[PDB]
């Protein structure tokens, strides 16, 4: 079923049912998932109005772009230009600058296909737009299945050379409540590698670095608390995880990573090379979540794209997008429960 | 009472009936007028759905900036410096450029004080977006009264020294049918002089012109045919009205323009300098209101701003907006009935 309601500040709320009973909803403010749960219980962080997203904190469950992540004094090159985009964390630009696509209010059209339900959301980025390049017109697509299949799907085409490379920034916690760390899930990660940082600021370092054999080698499944309580000095940088990790293996058809708590399990696909994890490293923040005071390590992220860092790492790959050239993603999060 | 339902591609329809039973309703796609009704009766053009604005005309009754009007050449400038805007009708940049303010869906906010009702609805520009200096917050509020006042309050603060000069695009049909003439209804505007167009292009001519005792005279009412049929020059090159005119006394205490059909009137009240007015010359395009096929000169609007060619005529006036500084501006369109005699035939 469908079913579709104001979620505030004339946003809405759609909510969809699967076969399986398994419900998933979204709001246009930002393409954005706002619920995900099972008998019950949420899997993913989120608020109960557009308010709070606004008051709060607007990136969880959003679409951010055009560019997803920091990008060093804010610079990138275009055909051999440099272009100044909107420093919103410093002299970075973070997630698009301010006030970006995640506070928009995208529009949006369901359809219906029975075992598989879709909801387009569009948004037109006006050229020039915090600096970038355009127009860019973008669609994100969001579907859920009866197989519990939730995908994100990106469309875009700009009618000048621009940069483009958004996410889909859900954060995950398995506990159902933002007052439990997910130090107790199990993660496994096909990446060998990973991006580390220059210090606090979260610009990239530099250099690329192996991991294998470290605390952040999750290519066997493992506890959080693990990397956690490591003294790796990028952990205790950010207190945390916050980096990008570079996958082994591309493709849509294999499972790049997997979130377990006890019989609940999220897997995640994607065409992306990379993702980038942060475990809501927020300290005593305590944002309130569903009058549940968030702890640190309340919930992490799955950030699948092209790794940030590239202005300066062009072995990462090259965000750019010419004009009249139709950009594509999909990354998918799949929902199964042992039995 | 207010009402609010999906208005389609995620937009609403906030719906407001005063005590007096008339009723008035909005949408957040463009934070626009979409219909005024009395007695059953349309005051005004709308369409029924969100997708009929964006796939017949998307400026009816929207709010449209930041810049309303044409800008030669998208060029303005701006604390001595040129920047040029998305130019988006040839080189020229119409109403803020292309997929401006008007193609957006604002946030919004419904405040009932009882005997007025406001619909107060946000959005931000962000610096850059379509060549202009931002950030700009900006806020439309719409509100309907007992008494039958439907008013219009900009506001607006930009991060950024840029220019700012919106306006309302709603088109009036008394006659309640778009295949219906306005050429019918009476007029009477507060304005002695007016802003010529260069040619068809319809950038400003540059010079401005005394109106008084001609076909655009309407000082005193008159019958729109009157301008209708006029082959002044001006009316040829646009097939009917498309300027500003510019008004005699300023203040928003003063009715600058009635507009009249038999025994109702529209009467309008504004803090800005000019009223561009556009009779709807699409001869036989013929766009679809309400299953009826608009008539050439089947609505008029009503745009208060200021004047736009002051980038040309800076007599006309300044529209820049200083970083911090807030923008305020405030246009009224009242309805009354049996405010005076008026029974024509065409
Ligand atoms: O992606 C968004 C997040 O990025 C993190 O690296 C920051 O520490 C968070 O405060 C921010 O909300
Ligand atoms: O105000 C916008 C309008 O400008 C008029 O001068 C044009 O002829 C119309 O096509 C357009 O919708
Ligand atoms: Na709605």
């Amino acid at each position: 079923s469908i079913k579709i309601r104001d979620f505030g500040l004339g946003s809405d709320l759609i909510s969809l049912t699967n076969k399986a009973g398994v419900t998933i909803s979204f709001t246009n403010l930002g393409a954005r998932i706002v619920d995900w749960q099972k008998d019950g219980k949420h899997l993913i962080l989120g608020f109960d109005s557009a308010k709070e997203y606004l008051e709060k904190d607007a990136y969880p469950g959003a679409t951010v772009g055009p560019t997803a992540g920091r990008i060093k004094d804010g610079l990138v090159k275009i055909s051999g230009k440099d272009y100044i985009l909107n420093q919103n964390e410093g002299p970075q630009t973070l997630h698009g600058g301010e006030e970006s696509i995640h506070t928009k209010l995208w529009t949006y059209e369901v359809t219906d296909l029975g075992a598989e339900v879709q909801v387009k959301f569009s948004l037109v980025s006006n050229d020039g737009t915090n600096g970038y390049p355009g127009k860019i017109e973008m669609s994100v697509t969001h579907s859920f299945d009866d197989d519990n299949k939730w995908k994100i799907h990106y469309e875009a085409i700009s009618d000048k050379d621009t940069v483009f490379n958004p996410t889909g920034h859900v954060y995950f916690n398995l506990n159902g409540d933002a007052s439990e760390s997910v130090e107790n899930h199990g993660l496994r990660l096909a990446a060998s590698r990973f991006v580390p940082l220059k210090d606090q600021t979260e610009i990239v370092r530099g250099d690329i670095v192996d991991i294998k054999n470290t605390d952040l080698d999750f290519r066997q499944e493992k506890q959080l608390s693990n990397a956690f309580n490591s003294n790796m000095e990028q952990v205790q940088l950010v207190k945390g995880i916050a980096h990008p990790f570079l996958l082994d293996q591309l493709g849509l058809d294999k499972e790049q990573a997997r979130l377990t708590l006890d019989d609940t399990s999220i897997s995640v696909f994607t065409d992306q090379p990379s993702i980038v994890i942060f475990t809501a490293n927020f300290g005593d923040l305590g944002t309130l979540y569903h009058e549940k005071k968030q702890v640190h390590h309340g919930g992490i992220t799955f950030e699948c794209q092209v790794s940030p860092g590239s202005e300066q790492i062009p072995e990462l790959g090259d965000i750019s997008l010419k004009a009249g050239e139709k950009y594509q993603a999909t990354t998918i999060y799949s929902l199964h429960t042992k039995l």
